[PDB]
Protein backbone atom coordinates (compact mmCIF):
# COMPACT_ATOMS: atom_id res chain seq x y z
CA UNK A 1 0.00 0.00 0.00
CA UNK A 2 1.74 3.80 -1.26
CA UNK A 3 0.13 7.48 -0.67
CA UNK A 4 0.68 8.70 -4.03
CA UNK A 5 -1.18 10.48 -5.90
CA UNK A 6 -3.53 8.55 -8.83
CA UNK A 7 -1.30 9.85 -11.70
CA UNK A 8 2.42 10.71 -12.21
CA UNK A 9 4.60 11.35 -15.42
CA UNK A 10 8.09 12.90 -15.03
CA UNK A 11 8.37 14.35 -18.35
CA UNK A 12 4.91 16.39 -18.50
CA UNK A 13 4.30 17.25 -14.30
CA UNK A 14 8.10 18.21 -14.09
CA UNK A 15 10.24 18.72 -17.41
CA UNK A 16 7.28 20.01 -18.83
CA UNK A 17 6.72 23.07 -16.30
CA UNK A 18 10.41 24.10 -16.92
CA UNK A 19 9.50 24.50 -20.76
CA UNK A 20 6.53 26.32 -20.13
CA UNK A 21 7.70 28.89 -17.92
CA UNK A 22 10.58 29.53 -21.08
CA UNK A 23 7.58 29.87 -23.60
CA UNK A 24 5.41 31.56 -21.47
CA UNK A 25 8.33 34.74 -20.35
CA UNK A 26 8.07 33.69 -16.81
CA UNK A 27 11.72 32.62 -16.95
CA UNK A 28 14.64 33.16 -19.42
CA UNK A 29 15.34 30.19 -21.77
CA UNK A 30 17.65 27.79 -19.33
CA UNK A 31 20.07 25.58 -20.07
CA UNK A 32 19.15 21.67 -20.01
CA UNK A 33 21.29 19.44 -21.36
CA UNK A 34 24.70 20.29 -22.15
CA UNK A 35 27.09 17.74 -24.22
CA UNK A 36 30.33 17.31 -25.24
CA UNK A 37 32.64 14.77 -26.76
CA UNK A 38 35.91 15.76 -25.97
CA UNK A 39 37.02 16.24 -29.91
CA UNK A 40 35.50 19.88 -29.62
CA UNK A 41 31.79 19.14 -31.04
CA UNK A 42 29.46 20.38 -28.43
CA UNK A 43 25.46 20.44 -28.55
CA UNK A 44 22.94 22.21 -25.56
CA UNK A 45 19.31 22.33 -25.32
CA UNK A 46 17.25 24.28 -23.22
CA UNK A 47 14.28 23.42 -21.88
CA UNK A 48 11.63 24.09 -24.55
CA UNK A 49 13.99 22.89 -26.78
CA UNK A 50 14.66 19.40 -24.55
CA UNK A 51 10.60 19.67 -24.60
CA UNK A 52 10.55 19.69 -27.61
CA UNK A 53 13.50 17.35 -29.20
CA UNK A 54 12.01 14.45 -26.89
CA UNK A 55 8.54 14.84 -28.07
CA UNK A 56 9.53 13.86 -31.50
CA UNK A 57 11.46 10.95 -29.40
CA UNK A 58 8.11 10.05 -27.98
CA UNK A 59 6.30 10.46 -31.63
CA UNK A 60 9.07 8.12 -33.18
CA UNK A 61 8.46 5.50 -30.84
CA UNK A 62 4.47 5.45 -30.57
CA UNK A 63 4.24 6.79 -34.04
CA UNK A 64 6.42 5.61 -36.55
CA UNK A 65 7.45 2.25 -34.74
CA UNK A 66 3.80 2.11 -33.55
CA UNK A 67 5.12 1.43 -29.72
CA UNK A 68 2.10 0.80 -27.96
CA UNK A 69 1.56 1.81 -24.17
CA UNK A 70 3.38 -0.66 -21.67
CA UNK A 71 5.34 -2.15 -24.42
CA UNK A 72 8.88 -3.03 -23.48
CA UNK A 73 12.33 -1.25 -24.76
CA UNK A 74 16.03 -2.07 -24.10
CA UNK A 75 17.95 1.09 -24.65
CA UNK A 76 21.78 0.20 -24.99
CA UNK A 77 23.43 3.51 -26.43
CA UNK A 78 27.07 5.28 -25.13
CA UNK A 79 26.90 8.81 -23.35
CA UNK A 80 24.63 10.61 -26.34
CA UNK A 81 22.05 13.16 -26.09
CA UNK A 82 19.98 10.49 -27.92
CA UNK A 83 19.64 8.47 -25.01
CA UNK A 84 18.13 11.24 -22.54
CA UNK A 85 15.95 11.76 -25.98
CA UNK A 86 15.05 8.27 -25.96
CA UNK A 87 14.48 7.63 -22.40
CA UNK A 88 12.02 11.07 -22.21
CA UNK A 89 10.54 9.61 -25.74
CA UNK A 90 9.36 6.50 -23.46
CA UNK A 91 8.24 8.28 -20.52
CA UNK A 92 5.78 10.24 -22.46
CA UNK A 93 4.50 7.27 -24.88
CA UNK A 94 4.02 5.15 -21.55
CA UNK A 95 6.49 3.05 -22.99
CA UNK A 96 8.81 0.76 -20.55
CA UNK A 97 13.17 1.54 -21.05
CA UNK A 98 15.39 -1.08 -20.13
CA UNK A 99 18.86 0.66 -20.54
CA UNK A 100 21.97 -1.76 -20.59
CA UNK A 101 25.59 -1.27 -21.02
CA UNK A 102 27.26 -0.56 -24.63
CA UNK A 103 30.10 -2.65 -23.26
CA UNK A 104 27.04 -6.06 -23.50
CA UNK A 105 28.13 -8.88 -25.34
CA UNK A 106 25.68 -10.77 -27.26
CA UNK A 107 24.87 -13.32 -24.77
CA UNK A 108 24.58 -10.55 -22.73
CA UNK A 109 21.65 -9.02 -24.78
CA UNK A 110 19.68 -12.60 -26.05
CA UNK A 111 19.28 -13.13 -22.42
CA UNK A 112 18.05 -9.67 -21.60
CA UNK A 113 15.80 -9.66 -24.64
CA UNK A 114 14.56 -13.29 -24.02
CA UNK A 115 13.67 -12.90 -20.47
CA UNK A 116 11.98 -9.24 -21.37
CA UNK A 117 10.25 -10.01 -24.31
CA UNK A 118 11.90 -6.70 -25.36
CA UNK A 119 9.47 -5.58 -28.23
CA UNK A 120 12.16 -3.20 -29.79
CA UNK A 121 15.42 -2.38 -29.09
CA UNK A 122 17.47 1.34 -29.60
CA UNK A 123 21.04 0.84 -30.33
CA UNK A 124 24.21 2.82 -31.50
CA UNK A 125 27.12 1.18 -33.31
CA UNK A 126 28.83 -0.06 -30.74
CA UNK A 127 26.56 -2.73 -30.52
CA UNK A 128 24.89 -3.68 -33.64
CA UNK A 129 26.56 -6.62 -34.83
CA UNK A 130 26.21 -8.45 -31.03
CA UNK A 131 22.41 -7.80 -31.45
CA UNK A 132 22.31 -9.53 -35.23
CA UNK A 133 24.14 -12.35 -34.38
CA UNK A 134 21.10 -13.11 -31.52
CA UNK A 135 17.77 -11.22 -33.40
CA UNK A 136 17.02 -13.80 -35.20
CA UNK A 137 16.37 -16.04 -31.82
CA UNK A 138 14.11 -13.17 -30.18
CA UNK A 139 10.79 -14.08 -31.93
CA UNK A 140 8.95 -10.75 -29.48
CA UNK A 141 11.20 -8.47 -30.62
CA UNK A 142 9.62 -6.48 -33.50
CA UNK A 143 11.58 -3.04 -34.17
CA UNK A 144 15.07 -2.33 -34.35
CA UNK A 145 16.18 1.80 -34.04
CA UNK A 146 19.42 2.68 -34.96
CA UNK A 147 21.68 5.80 -33.28
CA UNK A 148 23.84 6.21 -35.94
CA UNK A 149 25.51 8.74 -38.45
CA UNK A 150 25.53 5.60 -40.71
CA UNK A 151 22.44 3.88 -41.90
CA UNK A 152 22.16 -0.13 -42.08
CA UNK A 153 19.96 -3.15 -43.63
CA UNK A 154 17.33 -4.05 -40.73
CA UNK A 155 17.81 -1.06 -38.35
CA UNK A 156 15.35 1.85 -38.90
CA UNK A 157 17.51 5.49 -38.50
CA UNK A 158 16.65 7.03 -35.30
CA UNK A 159 18.33 10.47 -36.73
CA UNK A 160 16.13 10.91 -39.40
CA UNK A 161 12.91 9.45 -38.50
CA UNK A 162 13.47 11.99 -35.14
CA UNK A 163 14.00 14.86 -37.68
CA UNK A 164 10.34 13.71 -39.29
CA UNK A 165 8.45 13.66 -35.84
CA UNK A 166 6.17 16.30 -35.41
CA UNK A 167 7.44 18.32 -32.07
CA UNK A 168 4.08 18.26 -30.52
CA UNK A 169 3.16 14.88 -28.38
CA UNK A 170 0.36 14.38 -25.98
CA UNK A 171 1.88 12.89 -23.08
CA UNK A 172 0.39 9.78 -22.06
CA UNK A 173 -1.63 9.72 -18.86
CA UNK A 174 0.37 7.14 -16.95
CA UNK A 175 -0.62 5.69 -13.50
CA UNK A 176 1.66 6.15 -10.44
CA UNK A 177 2.39 2.45 -9.37
CA UNK A 178 2.33 1.70 -13.52
CA UNK A 179 5.55 0.56 -14.92
CA UNK A 180 7.99 2.74 -16.63
CA UNK A 181 11.47 0.94 -16.84
CA UNK A 182 13.01 -2.46 -15.77
CA UNK A 183 16.70 -2.62 -14.95
CA UNK A 184 18.46 -5.61 -15.40
CA UNK A 185 20.45 -6.68 -11.71
CA UNK A 186 22.72 -9.08 -10.61
CA UNK A 187 22.19 -11.47 -7.93
CA UNK A 188 24.30 -13.54 -5.60
CA UNK A 189 23.78 -16.91 -7.65
CA UNK A 190 22.27 -16.84 -10.97
CA UNK A 191 21.76 -14.59 -13.50
CA UNK A 192 20.78 -10.77 -13.79
CA UNK A 193 16.77 -10.25 -12.47
CA UNK A 194 14.37 -7.90 -13.89
CA UNK A 195 13.46 -4.96 -11.32
CA UNK A 196 10.75 -2.88 -12.06
CA UNK A 197 9.98 0.52 -11.11
CA UNK A 198 6.90 2.95 -11.18
CA UNK A 199 6.32 6.52 -12.57
CA UNK A 200 6.22 7.65 -9.18
CA UNK A 201 9.00 5.26 -7.68
CA UNK A 202 11.66 7.30 -9.94
CA UNK A 203 10.26 10.56 -10.75
CA UNK A 204 8.11 11.24 -8.01
CA UNK A 205 10.82 10.51 -5.52
CA UNK A 206 13.56 12.42 -7.46
CA UNK A 207 11.37 15.44 -7.49
CA UNK A 208 11.35 14.78 -3.38
CA UNK A 209 14.60 14.43 -3.60
CA UNK A 210 15.34 17.18 -5.91
CA UNK A 211 18.68 19.24 -4.25
CA UNK A 212 19.98 16.76 -1.90
CA UNK A 213 22.93 16.94 -4.10
CA UNK A 214 23.07 20.56 -2.89
CA UNK A 215 22.37 21.73 -6.43
CA UNK A 216 20.29 24.48 -7.70
CA UNK A 217 18.09 25.87 -10.41
CA UNK A 218 20.88 27.99 -12.31
CA UNK A 219 23.83 25.63 -11.92
CA UNK A 220 25.26 22.52 -14.01
CA UNK A 221 26.02 19.01 -12.62
CA UNK A 222 27.93 16.37 -14.03
CA UNK A 223 27.12 13.06 -13.38
CA UNK A 224 29.60 10.79 -14.48
CA UNK A 225 27.91 7.09 -15.35
CA UNK A 226 27.37 4.01 -18.03
CA UNK A 227 24.10 4.40 -19.29
CA UNK A 228 23.10 1.37 -17.93
CA UNK A 229 23.36 2.05 -14.48
CA UNK A 230 20.19 3.52 -12.24
CA UNK A 231 22.30 6.12 -11.26
CA UNK A 232 22.16 7.50 -14.69
CA UNK A 233 18.31 8.16 -14.41
CA UNK A 234 18.46 9.15 -11.12
CA UNK A 235 21.30 11.82 -10.66
CA UNK A 236 21.90 12.51 -14.56
CA UNK A 237 18.30 13.38 -15.57
CA UNK A 238 16.26 13.54 -13.02
CA UNK A 239 17.87 15.31 -10.01
CA UNK A 240 19.40 18.40 -12.45
CA UNK A 241 15.22 18.30 -13.91
CA UNK A 242 13.60 18.39 -10.88
CA UNK A 243 15.04 21.67 -10.09
CA UNK A 244 15.37 23.45 -13.60
CA UNK A 245 19.35 22.88 -13.84
CA UNK A 246 21.86 21.81 -16.28
CA UNK A 247 22.94 18.39 -16.38
CA UNK A 248 26.20 17.90 -17.98
CA UNK A 249 27.21 14.92 -20.33
CA UNK A 250 30.67 13.95 -21.97
CA UNK A 251 30.97 11.30 -24.34
CA UNK A 252 34.34 9.77 -22.15
CA UNK A 253 34.59 7.39 -25.09
CA UNK A 254 37.62 5.75 -22.74
CA UNK A 255 36.80 6.92 -19.61
CA UNK A 256 39.98 8.84 -19.21
CA UNK A 257 40.89 10.63 -15.66
CA UNK A 258 42.99 13.31 -17.56
CA UNK A 259 39.88 13.96 -19.92
CA UNK A 260 37.31 14.20 -16.74
CA UNK A 261 40.02 16.38 -15.09
CA UNK A 262 40.02 19.04 -18.12
CA UNK A 263 36.72 19.04 -18.12
CA UNK A 264 36.14 20.24 -14.78
CA UNK A 265 38.79 22.58 -15.16
CA UNK A 266 37.46 23.75 -18.26
CA UNK A 267 33.52 24.23 -17.87
CA UNK A 268 31.22 25.76 -15.30
CA UNK A 269 30.10 22.55 -13.67
CA UNK A 270 29.16 23.27 -10.37
CA UNK A 271 27.88 20.03 -9.06
CA UNK A 272 29.18 16.36 -10.00
CA UNK A 273 28.72 12.85 -8.95
CA UNK A 274 30.70 10.06 -9.55
CA UNK A 275 31.16 6.04 -7.86
CA UNK A 276 34.49 6.32 -5.55
CA UNK A 277 36.55 4.87 -8.35
CA UNK A 278 36.09 8.40 -10.46
CA UNK A 279 37.70 10.27 -7.63
CA UNK A 280 40.46 7.75 -6.86
CA UNK A 281 41.41 8.22 -10.43
CA UNK A 282 41.46 12.02 -10.23
CA UNK A 283 43.86 12.04 -7.28
CA UNK A 284 46.32 10.41 -9.46
CA UNK A 285 46.25 12.62 -11.79
CA UNK A 286 47.98 16.42 -11.21
CA UNK A 287 45.37 18.44 -9.36
CA UNK A 288 47.79 21.51 -8.70
CA UNK A 289 48.03 21.70 -12.74
CA UNK A 290 44.07 21.88 -13.01
CA UNK A 291 42.06 24.20 -11.16
CA UNK A 292 38.38 23.96 -10.65
CA UNK A 293 37.07 26.90 -8.13
CA UNK A 294 33.75 26.75 -9.51
CA UNK A 295 33.07 23.55 -8.12
CA UNK A 296 31.35 23.11 -5.00
CA UNK A 297 29.28 20.15 -4.72
CA UNK A 298 30.66 16.27 -5.22
CA UNK A 299 28.71 13.72 -4.31
CA UNK A 300 29.30 9.79 -4.58
CA UNK A 301 27.69 6.25 -4.39
CA UNK A 302 28.05 3.04 -5.79
CA UNK A 303 30.90 1.36 -3.52
CA UNK A 304 32.00 2.52 0.04
CA UNK A 305 34.06 5.89 -0.18
CA UNK A 306 36.99 5.08 1.82
CA UNK A 307 38.30 7.43 4.80
CA UNK A 308 41.32 7.80 2.82
CA UNK A 309 40.08 9.31 -0.42
CA UNK A 310 37.81 11.69 1.24
CA UNK A 311 41.05 12.77 3.18
CA UNK A 312 42.91 13.36 0.21
CA UNK A 313 40.23 15.36 -1.76
CA UNK A 314 39.94 17.70 1.35
CA UNK A 315 43.74 17.95 1.20
CA UNK A 316 44.12 18.83 -2.50
CA UNK A 317 40.92 20.55 -3.74
CA UNK A 318 39.57 22.07 -0.46
CA UNK A 319 36.44 19.99 -1.30
CA UNK A 320 33.96 17.59 1.01
CA UNK A 321 32.67 14.59 -0.50
CA UNK A 322 29.49 13.59 0.59
CA UNK A 323 28.53 9.64 -0.11
CA UNK A 324 25.73 8.64 -0.49
CA UNK A 325 24.34 4.53 -0.52
CA UNK A 326 22.01 3.14 -2.56
CA UNK A 327 20.68 0.20 -5.18
CA UNK A 328 18.92 -0.41 -7.90
CA UNK A 329 15.74 -1.85 -6.07
CA UNK A 330 15.54 0.86 -3.59
CA UNK A 331 17.33 3.99 -5.48
CA UNK A 332 18.73 6.69 -3.13
CA UNK A 333 18.94 5.24 0.12
CA UNK A 334 20.68 6.97 2.81
CA UNK A 335 23.35 10.24 2.24
CA UNK A 336 24.91 13.00 3.45
CA UNK A 337 22.95 15.91 2.43
CA UNK A 338 25.13 19.42 1.95
CA UNK A 339 24.62 21.05 5.59
CA UNK A 340 24.65 17.42 7.42
CA UNK A 341 28.26 17.17 9.09
CA UNK A 342 30.48 14.71 7.40
CA UNK A 343 31.52 11.44 9.58
CA UNK A 344 34.80 9.69 7.53
CA UNK A 345 33.65 5.75 6.78
CA UNK A 346 29.78 6.77 7.07
CA UNK A 347 27.36 6.62 3.84
CA UNK A 348 25.10 8.91 5.75
CA UNK A 349 21.39 8.64 7.13
CA UNK A 350 18.03 8.03 5.69
CA UNK A 351 16.71 9.65 2.16
CA UNK A 352 13.64 11.69 3.71
CA UNK A 353 10.93 8.73 2.09
CA UNK A 354 12.64 6.04 4.18
CA UNK A 355 12.42 4.23 7.24
CA UNK A 356 16.10 2.81 7.55
CA UNK A 357 16.99 0.62 10.25
CA UNK A 358 19.64 -2.10 11.34
CA UNK A 359 17.65 -5.62 11.96
CA UNK A 360 18.59 -9.11 13.24
CA UNK A 361 17.98 -12.26 11.67
CA UNK A 362 14.16 -12.43 12.97
CA UNK A 363 13.03 -8.95 11.95
CA UNK A 364 13.76 -6.89 14.75
CA UNK A 365 15.54 -3.44 14.99
CA UNK A 366 18.66 -2.63 16.22
CA UNK A 367 20.33 -0.61 19.00
CA UNK A 368 23.47 1.69 17.44
CA UNK A 369 26.37 0.28 17.45
CA UNK A 370 25.12 -3.22 16.82
CA UNK A 371 25.53 -4.73 13.39
CA UNK A 372 23.34 -6.56 11.17
CA UNK A 373 20.96 -6.52 8.01
CA UNK A 374 20.56 -2.74 6.25
CA UNK A 375 16.85 -2.34 5.44
CA UNK A 376 14.08 0.16 4.63
CA UNK A 377 10.30 -0.38 6.23
CA UNK A 378 8.07 -1.32 3.40
CA UNK A 379 5.20 -3.09 5.66
CA UNK A 380 2.53 -1.74 6.37
CA UNK A 381 3.52 1.26 3.75
CA UNK A 382 5.85 1.30 1.04
CA UNK A 383 7.43 4.43 1.13
CA UNK A 384 7.45 6.09 -2.88
CA UNK A 385 10.79 5.21 -4.07
CA UNK A 386 11.08 1.37 -3.50
CA UNK A 387 10.77 -0.45 -6.37
CA UNK A 388 7.23 -2.91 -8.21
CA UNK A 389 9.34 -6.24 -7.63
CA UNK A 390 11.34 -8.57 -9.91
CA UNK A 391 9.04 -9.22 -12.91
CA UNK A 392 7.91 -12.81 -13.33
CA UNK A 393 9.78 -13.55 -10.19
CA UNK A 394 7.51 -12.69 -7.19
CA UNK A 395 9.35 -15.46 -5.04
CA UNK A 396 12.67 -13.88 -5.11
CA UNK A 397 10.85 -10.40 -4.24
CA UNK A 398 9.63 -12.50 -0.89
CA UNK A 399 12.49 -14.17 -0.50
CA UNK A 400 14.21 -10.19 0.32
CA UNK A 401 11.23 -9.45 2.30
CA UNK A 402 12.28 -10.23 6.21
CA UNK A 403 9.35 -9.19 9.37
CA UNK A 404 8.15 -5.89 7.64
CA UNK A 405 11.65 -4.48 6.12
CA UNK A 406 12.88 -5.02 2.46
CA UNK A 407 16.75 -6.61 2.66
CA UNK A 408 19.54 -4.16 0.74
CA UNK A 409 21.41 -7.34 1.34
CA UNK A 410 24.62 -5.44 3.09
CA UNK A 411 25.71 -5.55 6.33
CA UNK A 412 25.62 -2.08 8.16
CA UNK A 413 26.12 -0.35 11.84
CA UNK A 414 24.00 2.77 12.82
CA UNK A 415 25.71 5.61 15.09
CA UNK A 416 23.98 7.90 17.71
CA UNK A 417 23.13 10.27 15.24
CA UNK A 418 21.64 7.83 12.75
CA UNK A 419 24.42 7.62 10.16
CA UNK A 420 25.22 4.71 8.88
CA UNK A 421 28.23 2.38 8.32
CA UNK A 422 28.86 -0.25 5.54
CA UNK A 423 30.62 -3.41 6.50
CA UNK A 424 29.96 -5.93 3.96
CA UNK A 425 27.95 -7.55 1.33
CA UNK A 426 25.74 -10.36 3.61
CA UNK A 427 26.13 -12.62 0.33
CA UNK A 428 28.06 -13.23 -3.21
CA UNK A 429 27.70 -10.28 -4.81
CA UNK A 430 31.28 -8.18 -6.41
CA UNK A 431 31.23 -4.84 -6.36
CA UNK A 432 34.04 -3.94 -8.79
CA UNK A 433 34.20 -0.05 -9.07
CA UNK A 434 31.24 0.72 -10.43
CA UNK A 435 29.19 -2.41 -10.78
CA UNK A 436 27.24 -4.94 -9.02
CA UNK A 437 28.65 -8.57 -10.42
CA UNK A 438 26.93 -11.79 -10.23
CA UNK A 439 29.33 -14.82 -9.44
CA UNK A 440 27.23 -17.28 -11.46
CA UNK A 441 27.86 -14.60 -14.39
CA UNK A 442 31.76 -14.45 -14.59
CA UNK A 443 31.65 -18.83 -13.21
CA UNK A 444 29.36 -19.87 -16.84
CA UNK A 445 31.89 -17.69 -18.43
CA UNK A 446 35.27 -19.73 -16.95
CA UNK A 447 33.42 -22.78 -17.47
CA UNK A 448 32.86 -22.73 -21.26
CA UNK A 449 37.03 -22.80 -21.61
CA UNK A 450 37.93 -26.58 -21.72
CA UNK A 451 41.13 -25.41 -18.68
CA UNK A 452 38.42 -24.95 -16.22
CA UNK A 453 36.62 -27.88 -14.63
CA UNK A 454 35.80 -26.30 -11.63
CA UNK A 455 35.42 -22.79 -10.27
CA UNK A 456 34.09 -20.01 -7.72
CA UNK A 457 33.86 -16.18 -8.02
CA UNK A 458 34.11 -14.11 -4.98
CA UNK A 459 35.50 -10.16 -4.32
CA UNK A 460 39.00 -9.55 -3.39
CA UNK A 461 40.09 -6.19 -1.71
CA UNK A 462 42.72 -4.54 -3.97
CA UNK A 463 45.26 -1.16 -2.76
CA UNK A 464 44.33 0.79 -6.11
CA UNK A 465 40.90 0.06 -7.28
CA UNK A 466 38.96 -1.20 -3.55
CA UNK A 467 37.28 -4.22 -4.37
CA UNK A 468 37.94 -6.52 -7.18
CA UNK A 469 36.66 -9.98 -9.02
CA UNK A 470 39.00 -13.07 -8.09
CA UNK A 471 38.43 -16.31 -9.57
CA UNK A 472 39.33 -19.22 -7.79
CA UNK A 473 39.52 -22.19 -10.84
CA UNK A 474 40.83 -25.93 -10.46
CA UNK A 475 42.63 -27.03 -13.73
CA UNK A 476 41.93 -29.87 -16.19
CA UNK A 477 45.05 -32.27 -15.62
CA UNK A 478 46.72 -31.26 -18.82
CA UNK A 479 46.61 -27.56 -17.70
CA UNK A 480 48.88 -28.08 -14.26
CA UNK A 481 52.53 -26.85 -15.98
CA UNK A 482 51.19 -24.02 -18.45
CA UNK A 483 52.58 -20.76 -17.47
CA UNK A 484 50.45 -19.53 -14.89
CA UNK A 485 51.02 -16.18 -15.94
CA UNK A 486 49.98 -16.58 -19.40
CA UNK A 487 46.92 -19.00 -18.93
CA UNK A 488 45.61 -15.85 -16.39
CA UNK A 489 45.81 -13.61 -19.28
CA UNK A 490 44.19 -16.18 -21.50
CA UNK A 491 41.36 -16.74 -19.29
CA UNK A 492 41.12 -13.40 -19.05
CA UNK A 493 40.73 -12.30 -22.25
CA UNK A 494 38.13 -15.52 -23.08
CA UNK A 495 35.97 -13.97 -20.02
CA UNK A 496 36.28 -10.72 -21.91
CA UNK A 497 34.73 -12.05 -25.14
CA UNK A 498 32.08 -13.93 -24.05
CA UNK A 499 30.50 -11.24 -21.81
CA UNK A 500 30.89 -7.68 -20.98
CA UNK A 501 34.08 -6.92 -19.89
CA UNK A 502 33.28 -5.12 -16.98
CA UNK A 503 33.06 -8.21 -15.06
CA UNK A 504 36.41 -10.04 -15.90
CA UNK A 505 38.52 -11.74 -13.17
CA UNK A 506 41.42 -9.40 -12.72
CA UNK A 507 42.88 -12.09 -10.21
CA UNK A 508 42.93 -15.46 -10.43
CA UNK A 509 44.48 -18.31 -8.19
CA UNK A 510 44.65 -21.85 -8.97
CA UNK A 511 43.95 -24.80 -6.74
CA UNK A 512 43.56 -28.57 -6.58
CA UNK A 513 40.01 -28.02 -5.02
CA UNK A 514 37.36 -25.84 -3.45
CA UNK A 515 35.55 -25.91 -0.23
CA UNK A 516 32.33 -27.58 -0.36
CA UNK A 517 29.09 -28.30 2.17
CA UNK A 518 28.01 -31.42 2.88
CA UNK A 519 25.85 -31.71 -0.10
CA UNK A 520 28.56 -30.63 -2.64
CA UNK A 521 27.51 -26.79 -2.93
CA UNK A 522 30.89 -24.48 -2.90
CA UNK A 523 31.34 -22.22 -0.52
CA UNK A 524 32.25 -19.33 -1.14
CA UNK A 525 31.36 -17.24 1.85
CA UNK A 526 34.38 -19.36 3.30
CA UNK A 527 37.02 -18.31 0.35
CA UNK A 528 35.71 -14.68 0.72
CA UNK A 529 36.70 -14.48 4.52
CA UNK A 530 40.38 -15.80 3.84
CA UNK A 531 40.43 -12.89 0.97
CA UNK A 532 40.03 -10.14 3.49
CA UNK A 533 42.50 -10.11 5.96
N1 LIG B 1 28.05 4.02 -0.35
C1 LIG B 1 28.14 2.70 -0.56
N2 LIG B 1 28.97 1.95 0.18
C2 LIG B 1 29.08 0.62 -0.01
N3 LIG B 1 28.39 -0.06 -0.94
C3 LIG B 1 27.54 0.58 -1.77
C4 LIG B 1 27.34 2.03 -1.61
N4 LIG B 1 26.43 2.37 -2.54
C5 LIG B 1 26.08 1.25 -3.23
N5 LIG B 1 26.75 0.18 -2.77
C6 LIG B 1 26.63 -1.24 -3.21
O1 LIG B 1 26.00 -1.33 -4.49
C7 LIG B 1 24.84 -2.11 -4.35
C8 LIG B 1 23.86 -1.55 -5.36
O2 LIG B 1 24.35 -1.77 -6.68
P1 LIG B 1 23.39 -1.35 -7.90
O3 LIG B 1 22.08 -2.00 -7.55
O4 LIG B 1 24.07 -1.85 -9.15
O5 LIG B 1 23.30 0.16 -7.80
C9 LIG B 1 24.44 -1.99 -2.86
O6 LIG B 1 23.58 -3.03 -2.35
C10 LIG B 1 25.78 -2.01 -2.20
O7 LIG B 1 26.22 -3.35 -2.00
Amino acid sequence: HQEVPAKFNFASDVLDHWADMEKAGKRPPSPALWWVNGKGKELMWNFRELSENSQQAANVLSGACGLQRGDRVAVVLPRVPEWWLVILGCIRAGLIFMPGTIQMKSTDILYRLQMSKAKAIVAGDEVIQEVDTVASECPSLRIKLLVSEKSCDGWLNFKKLLNEASTTHHCVETGSQEASAIYFTSGTSGLPKMAEHSYSSLGLKAKMDAGWTGLQASDIMWTISDTGWILNILCSLMEPWALGACTFVHLLPKFDPLVILKTLSSYPIKSMMGAPIVYRMLLQQDLSSYKFPHLQNCVTVGESLLPETLENWRAQTGLDIRESYGQTETGLTCMVSKTMKIKPGYMGTAASCYDVQIIDDKGNVLPPGTEGDIGIRVKPIRPIGIFSGYVDNPDKTAANIRGDFWLLGDRGIKDEDGYFQFMGRADDIINSSGYRIGPSEVENALMEHPAVVETAVISSPDPVRGEVVKAFVVLASQFLSHDPEQLTKELQQHVKSVTAPYKYPRKIEFVLNLPKTVTGKIQRAKLRDKEWK
